[PDB]
């Protein structure tokens, strides 16, 4: 979601929303399908 698999920037701006400490973020996903979910960085 939240724009991936396919764009991090949106990824990106849902962690920055979340809260400001984090500076953006990554996708990644399970053991099947490509890169669903988001998981931030600070």
């Amino acid at each position: 979601g939240f724009g991936c698999p396919g764009d991090a920037y949106q990824c990106s701006e849902h962690c920055r929303a979340l809260g400001g400490g984090r500076t953006g973020g990554y996708c990644a996903g399970p053991w099947y399908l490509g890169h669903p979910t988001c998981t931030c960085s600070f």
